[PDB]
């Protein structure tokens, strides 16, 4: 059978918590009043939810209303409990209220308003300094939720809101987040295909907070190399092939051997044989202004097959890549 694995940090935080902290199924939802909110304009959407900017008429303040589709609505108690537990933490979106539509019985989560800068403009115009600055802000949110015994499990640009004028960042969409319990085998059908870690792709269920660090590494590689997404897999099997074409197959087989992971019968025919590529292969005239030896060393320490070898969020914050960032 597969070799078990534990996180190397924050391993027992949930064991020392009262059951109410992590037993989200026992949580009783105190529903607020939907009539407190006037929906003004659509901000965005997804396969799980529709997002609107609204006014809370009881205080005349702007809020964000996230209407959950049935898929997201099914695990709403987990999302609520995680949001309530992390509320007040650094760069964590603040849940303000929980409402239910009496006509469709659909629930909605109400959040603090973020004056988001257009996502395309941010991807296109962020400077070398800004990338480092915002990466450090994400690491604050990740180290906080990991220290609180939660993995986000869906880290990507679409789940980060930036108010570029106020240099304010919020990690959002906690719908796929889970409590980390050592030895627990989780569902690998988490995150988004481009950001899925090798543990998910090889069906290694005993994963941990380190999955978020792989996804962070995918975000970073896309940003600095100007390649959206960095690992462009057609499906979950091809996703591992795209990763193997960069990290190489030798370190992949060393990874599976270490954890005694069993792959699909055609593994040799699908994966083939690939050398580990030098990061400089991805450096071109249009991206050289975002690349440095520090950025490459940092990326190298996030994008590792072995989930246990990746930098933790707190180690990542000590990296020389952030020495230029004003703290
Ligand atoms: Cl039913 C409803 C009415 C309202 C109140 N008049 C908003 C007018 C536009 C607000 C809201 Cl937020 C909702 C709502 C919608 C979907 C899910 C939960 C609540
Ligand atoms: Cl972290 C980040 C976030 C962004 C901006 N995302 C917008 C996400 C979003 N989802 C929404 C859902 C409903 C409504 C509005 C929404 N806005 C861009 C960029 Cl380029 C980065 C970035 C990437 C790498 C390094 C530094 C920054
Ligand atoms: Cl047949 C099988 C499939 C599985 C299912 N995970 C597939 C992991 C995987 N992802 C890939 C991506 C690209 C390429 C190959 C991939 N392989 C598990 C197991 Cl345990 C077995 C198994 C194997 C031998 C003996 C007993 C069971």
């Amino acid at each position: 059978g597969p070799v078990p694995s534990r996180a190397r940090v924050y391993t027992d935080v949930n064991t020392h918590r009262p059951s109410e902290y992590w037993d989200y199924e026992s949580h009783v939802v105190e529903w607020g009043n939907q009539d407190d909110y006037q929906l003004v304009r659509k901000l965005g959407r997804g396969k799980y939810s529709e997002v609107f900017e609204a006014i809370n008429i009881t205080n005349n303040e702007k809020v964000v209303v996230k209407i959950l589709k049935p898929v997201a609505a099914a695990k709403i108690k987990r999302e609520i409990k995680i949001l309530e537990n992390l509320r007040g933490g650094p760069n964590i979106i603040t849940l303000a209220d929980i409402v239910k539509d009496p006509v469709s019985r659909t629930p909605a989560l109400v959040f603090e308003h973020v004056n988001n800068t257009d996502f395309k403009q941010l991807y296109q115009t962020l400077t070398d300094y800004d990338i480092r600055f915002y990466m450090y802000e994400i690491l604050k949110a990740l180290d906080y939720c990991h220290s609180m015994g939660i993995m986000h499990r869906d880290v990507k640009p679409h789940n980060v809101m930036i108010d570029h004028e106020h240099r304010k960042l919020r990690l959002i969409d906690w719908g796929l987040a889970e409590f980390y319990h050592p030895g627990q085998e989780y569902n690998v059908r988490v995150a988004s295909r481009y950001f899925k870690g090798p543990e998910l792709l090889v069906d290694y269920q005993m994963y941990d907070y380190s999955l978020d660090m792989w996804s962070l590494g995918c975000m970073l590689a896309s940003m600095i190399f100007r390649k959206e997404p960095f690992f462009h897999g057609h499906d979950n099997y091809d996703q591992l092939v795209r990763i193997a074409k960069v990290l190489g197959t030798e370190d992949l087989y060393d990874y599976i051997d270490k954890y005694n992971i069993e792959l699909d019968p055609r593994f040799n025919d699908i994966l083939g044989r690939h050398s580990r590529k030098r990061w400089e292969r991805f450096v071109h005239s249009e991206n050289q202004h975002l690349v440095s030896p520090e950025a490459l060393d940092f990326l190298d320490k996030l994008l590792r097959y072995d989930h246990q070898s990746r930098l933790t969020a707190r180690e990542a914050m000590e990296h020389p890549y952030f020495y230029t960032v004003v703290k």
